[PDB]
């Protein structure tokens, strides 16, 4: 119970950081796509 487990998708604009087994996120940083 760190904050997250399953893979909840995290809104950041740009890049998404997704939830995973054990919390900790993964968040990339390349480019916006087109909204």
């Amino acid at each position: 119970e760190q904050e997250c487990t399953p893979g909840q998708t995290k809104k950041q604009d740009c890049n998404t950081c997704n939830c995973t087994p054990t919390g900790v996120w993964a968040c990339t940083r390349k480019g916006c796509p087109p909204h």
